């Protein structure tokens, strides 16, 4: 097919505000993002987790947009976010369906020092790459990065995963529960400018094939825990606020409260991402180790 | 008068962690905090809120160490905090009584870029002013700004106020539930000078008269609201991260998504503190407006 329905989701993580704020307005006086040809839909996904201003109320709405969850049946009892992903399947989905959106945006914010981050789901996404390639470009001088989740497994449950062509937008760093006017713009640069690439492409303009060499999630790093339970050695003052950068074998990683360091394994370079992210602390996670692995595509016309 | 009982409270609020980690580490080895001729019991105040990375369970434990709560007898219906408060007032109390603990340091991290902050409740009171001075100088050459809560009423409700000499230790920026090697180091050093301090004083060190620059809250400034009540504007950009620095009448104080700027007002200089604190949306306030006033202490000697 072609294009059609477009969405901007804000509120999947209720206490990620610069990703959320804007939407509340684009329901109030949405004139701020509607163009002369293209069609974009702004929607707040987890209203209740927004109001409290809290990651979630029953379960991560961001890990339940798939069979596994979507498929479960009607019980006013069920965990709030479930029934929510379900219904969400009617407005912009269902997922894997046909009438369901092809361009939705799942806006977020992190605590790790990451700056502009576009998230790619499957690698074989010729288009998405032209875009993830046409965003990085339309961005300079302000830095932008592409994160890839290559599930060999081959299955996603994300909120944005209802659309033909999903796109994750994340901006760091913005403490959960806070709203920095700076982050409310450290990112406006692709949206209303993306709402563009999702129109202009139509004219059938073409660019040479594509190969964004991204950083791909390959293995999450654990927190060196003491004994009884509690931590032992935390993110070192050298890795801190160093996402997307190399971490060779000497590079410190974890610093113990008694003063010691704990360096990197192997001898191959990596660019840690999601360094010291608030959420995932209950997961005993310090960061995701990444190899700046490659991504070639193919040219595209409309 | 010679000091004997000294407790370092941490985990007071659940998001804040530098103290949960520090306290615990000492609870296993206070060598760094033990002093000759003193007793320093590190203690976690809100065990539970620490487990559900909440700011708490029922309500804040930094607002109930007063006669209304203190006048309640222990029970089931009695909510968690009210219950725990007592146990601390039992353990480190009863209150305003000499029967209780001498000095208590309670640690707190903030999302505002404010660095090393000492919190004093009442100014006129020569005892606890020299201490802060010794810290300002011993912790140098990094700001170690001091914040005041002058209550002409002459009253306080901080978990730390059980002590005959309450001392607040706040440090930012270190997101809620995300511990940074660095932040933990500033506080680590603040505590040193403070513990050691009591040590040479206890061992009769004489001290000459001194004075300290401080900031008094003079107007909790709020974020603009909406038609009904929603947050219209927000903290301004150029102000973000400028806690403690000078704010004149016509300088940017806020902003609105339609690019609009809202100015300060009044006819004098103010020093915004707690500029964009995560808990402030909840404790309401875009930032605290304060005056820099001088406190002059008399020379003390044990
Ligand atoms: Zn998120
Ligand atoms: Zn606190």
């Amino acid at each position: 097919e072609h294009i059609q329905k477009v969405a901007i989701f804000g509120g999947t993580h209720g206490n990620e505000l610069t990703g959320v704020f804007l939407v509340k307005h684009w329901l109030e006086n949405g004139a701020e993002i509607q163009r002369t040809g293209l069609e974009v839909k702004p929607f707040i996904t987890n209203p209740r987790a927004v109001k409290k201003c809290t990651r979630y109320i029953d379960c991560d709405l961001n890990r339940i947009f798939d069979l596994e969850n979507l498929g479960k049946k009607m019980s006013e009892d069920l965990p709030y976010e479930v029934r929510r992903a379900q219904e969400i399947n009617h407005l912009f989905g269902p997922k894997d369906s046909e009438d369901s959106y092809d361009i939705i945006f799942d806006l977020h914010n992190t605590t790790s020092n990451m700056g502009c981050t576009l998230i790619l789901e499957d690698s074989r996404n010729n288009f998405l790459i032209q875009m993830f390639h046409y965003i990085k470009t339309s961005l300079a001088p302000l830095p932008c990065y592409v994160y890839l989740i290559e599930h060999p497994s081959l299955k996603y449950a994300t909120t944005r995963s209802i659309a033909k062509y999903p796109v994750g937008i994340e901006v760091g760093p913005q403490p959960q529960g806070v709203l920095r006017a700076d982050i409310l713009d450290q990112m406006r640069k692709m949206i209303k400018h993306a709402l563009d690439f999702i129109h202009h492409f139509n004219e059938g303009k073409e660019f040479p094939p594509c190969a964004i060499e991204v950083y791909k999630i390959i293995e999450k790093v654990d927190y060196p825990r003491d004994e009884n339970g509690e931590i032992a050695a935390i993110i070192h003052p050298n890795l801190q606020d160093q996402d997307w950068k190399p971490l060779h074998p000497g590079d410190p990683m974890f610093l113990t409260l008694d003063g010691k360091t704990i360096p990197l394994g192997g001898d191959c370079t990596v660019y840690p991402v999601f360094v010291n992210e608030a959420a995932y602390y209950e997961k005993k996670e310090a960061f995701a180790k990444t190899t700046k692995l490659t991504l070639n595509a193919k040219s595209i016309r409309c």
